[PDB]
């Protein structure tokens, strides 16, 4: 029967989808640190570069965090399919808003849009993947590799394309590409979507009752009620500047996950047992999101890349997860507990950042080295993603609310970036890497010693 690499074809579809989605958000995420350099130096934003990557860590913070909601969204409102749709629609929009002729002032709206966007399109595109398959189709962990590889190229190819685009038309140029390329995904999406996905997920699968309507407008509003309620206290008291609102959002993205396993603890054993793993990829992803920000930052003031654009560094993360999924798929049918792979993760992580304190150390700060320095950095903390990532999931799950603990892991990761980025700069360069990849070692070695108790709750 004719299949997309032996799924139904419906695959096709997602596949290409996301691929284009992510397009859109890596070809975002490897020149926005950049424009708001950009927009510094010419006095447009008047913020400083610390705080510029700190914007960035939050960003991603928040973008982790709305598609925690997205599902429910989704499920119980307006469906998955119209979910995906219009997430991509305001996805483009977002990137449309930094394509048009503005400078700082357009950058809030379009990260508010993206948040939003990606918050309904990246749960639900999920979804959508797993309605291609019956209950006891065992297809479904091969489909959902090939999915995921859709994304890794979709990320891999970006930086290449919006990034040589930015440095040779400027940025507006590059986030029109953004924009074109979510408008593609919403082009192949909207009609392939006819040919192939179930109506059924043209509407919610569990809609609201009657009853339940009002409890959760109560809540909601609460919420947004007690949020604008700190904001007019802290503009009251005199904390109001954006560092101020980025510490709001930090304290808020860790306040989550702290809550949640005080619920659970107090209302056991292996949900005790849960806290060093969830703490083991919180780190890993902190370091791991570091990339787009604090090695950015590295690629751009410290390796010679005269001749290529440095954003390209960005497609190094997604190579290594496509180079090494042959390899650890033939490891786990070939061949460790998940407490250790995530020990060996952080340790991995923990060298990743270790190597770079290197070059600083050998030859100065104060000239370029080689590329291949951040080849070798990526190189191993990827290796730690592939030990972390395809086993994350199941171990929460091994373990509703706790299964969304694993996607909050990368965004808390981030909002401890959000605080700990600032720290970096070409005169901290040396301890920066040194401090935190050794604080990421000796972690990962205390989790080896904690691995057999974990094993057993
Ligand atoms: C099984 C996974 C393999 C990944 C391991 C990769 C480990 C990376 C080590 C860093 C090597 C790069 C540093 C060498 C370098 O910078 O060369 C500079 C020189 O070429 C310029 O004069
Ligand atoms: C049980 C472990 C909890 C995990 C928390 C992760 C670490 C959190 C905060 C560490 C912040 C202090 C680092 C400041 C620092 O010394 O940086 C060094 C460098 O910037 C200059 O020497
Ligand atoms: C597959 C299992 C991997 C097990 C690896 C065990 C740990 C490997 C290497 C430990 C090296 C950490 C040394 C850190 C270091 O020397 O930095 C010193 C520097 O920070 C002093 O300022
Ligand atoms: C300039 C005026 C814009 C007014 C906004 C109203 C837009 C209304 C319809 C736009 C056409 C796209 C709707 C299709 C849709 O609902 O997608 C969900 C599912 O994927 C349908 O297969
Ligand atoms: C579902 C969570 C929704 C949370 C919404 C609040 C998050 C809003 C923005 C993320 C943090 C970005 C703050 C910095 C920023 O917006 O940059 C604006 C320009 O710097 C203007 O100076
Ligand atoms: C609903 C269709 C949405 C499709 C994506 C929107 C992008 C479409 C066209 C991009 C045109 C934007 C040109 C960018 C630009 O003006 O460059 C400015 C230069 O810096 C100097 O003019
Ligand atoms: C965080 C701010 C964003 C808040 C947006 C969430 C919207 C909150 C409540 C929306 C109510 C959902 C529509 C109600 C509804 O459709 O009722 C139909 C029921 O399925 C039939 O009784
Ligand atoms: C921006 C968030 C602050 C809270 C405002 C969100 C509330 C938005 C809509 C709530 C309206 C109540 C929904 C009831 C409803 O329309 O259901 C109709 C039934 O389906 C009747 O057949
Ligand atoms: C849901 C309604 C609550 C109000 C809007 C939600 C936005 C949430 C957090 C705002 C944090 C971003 C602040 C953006 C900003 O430009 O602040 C910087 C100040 O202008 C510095 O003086
Ligand atoms: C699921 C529970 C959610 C809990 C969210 C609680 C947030 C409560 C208070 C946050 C207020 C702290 C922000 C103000 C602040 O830190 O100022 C930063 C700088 O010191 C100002 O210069
Ligand atoms: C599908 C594999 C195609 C070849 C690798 C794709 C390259 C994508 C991004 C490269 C990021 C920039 C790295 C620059 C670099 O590695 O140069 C190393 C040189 O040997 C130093 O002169
Ligand atoms: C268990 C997987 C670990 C992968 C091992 C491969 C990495 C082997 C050595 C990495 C050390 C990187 C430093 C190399 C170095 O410092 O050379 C610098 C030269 O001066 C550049 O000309
Ligand atoms: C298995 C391959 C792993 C390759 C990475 C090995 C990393 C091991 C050690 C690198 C740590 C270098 C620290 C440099 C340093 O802190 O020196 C400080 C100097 O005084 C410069 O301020
Ligand atoms: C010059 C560097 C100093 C040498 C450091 C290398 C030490 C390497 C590994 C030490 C790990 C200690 C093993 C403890 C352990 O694994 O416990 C066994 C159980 O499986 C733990 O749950
Ligand atoms: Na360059």
């Amino acid at each position: 029967g004719k299949t997309f690499f032996g799924q139904p074809l419906g695959l096709s579809t997602l596949f290409m989808t996301e691929m284009w989605e992510r397009f859109s958000y890596y070809g975002m995420r490897a020149i926005l640190l950049y424009y708001m350099w950009f927009l510094i130096s010419t006095g447009d934003l008047h913020i400083t570069r610390a705080t510029a990557a700190s914007i960035m860590a939050i960003y991603a913070s928040m973008v982790y965090l709305s598609g925690t909601i997205g599902g429910f969204v989704a499920d119980r409102i307006i469906g998955a399919r119209p979910a995906v749709f219009w997430g991509g629609v305001l996805i483009m929009l977002g990137h449309i808003v930094l394509a048009l002729p503005f400078g700082a002032s357009a950058l809030f709206g379009s990260i508010i849009l993206i948040i939003i966007g990606t918050g309904f399109l990246k749960p639900n595109v999920s979804t959508l993947v797993g309605t291609l398959y019956d209950e006891h189709d065992r297809r479904r962990d091969a489909g959902f590799s090939i999915f995921v590889f859709g994304i890794n190229l979709g990320a891999f190819i970006a930086p290449l394309i919006v990034g040589a685009a930015q440095e040779a038309a400027g940025y507006h140029v590059a986030f029109s590409l953004a924009a074109i390329g979510m408008f593609i995904g919403l082009l192949v999406y909207y009609f392939g979507g006819k040919k192939t996905l179930d109506p059924h997920y043209l509407r919610p699968t569990d809609p609201l009752a009657p009853e339940e309507v009002k409890p959760l407008l109560v809540k909601v509003s609460l919420a947004v009620a007690g949020f604008i309620a700190i904001i007019v206290v802290m503009n009251l008291v005199g904390w109001n500047s954006l560092p101020a609102y980025i510490n709001l959002l930090t304290i808020v993205a860790i306040a989550i996950p702290v809550f949640y396993f005080a619920w659970m603890i107090s209302s056991h054993l292996r949900v005790v047992s849960y806290i060093p793993l969830f703490i083991a990829a919180v780190l890993f992803w902190a370091i791991e999101e570091q990339g787009s920000v604090v090695l950015a930052t590295f690629a751009a003031e410290r390796v010679d890349s005269s001749w290529f654009p440095v954003s390209w560094f960005q497609s190094l993360n997604p190579l290594f997860i496509m180079l090494y999924t042959p390899f650890f798929a033939w490891l786990w049918t070939a061949w460790p507990s998940s407490p250790t792979k995530f020990a060996v993760g952080l340790m991995f992580a923990g060298l990743s950042f270790l190597l770079m304190a290197i070059p600083g150390a050998l030859y100065g700060t104060s000239g370029k080295v080689s590329p291949l320095w951040l080849v070798g950095s990526w190189a191993l903390v990827i290796l730690g993603e592939m030990l972390i990532s395809p086993v994350g999931l199941s171990v929460t799950t091994k373990l509703s609310q706790m299964m969304s603990m694993w996607f909050l892991s990368s965004s808390v990761g981030s909002a401890l970036n959000a605080q700990l980025v600032t720290l970096y700069n070409a005169k901290s360069e040396v301890a920066y890497f040194s401090y935190f990849g050794l604080g990421s070692v000796v972690l990962g070695i205390v989790l080896v010693f904690l691995s057999k108790r974990i094993q057993g709750l």
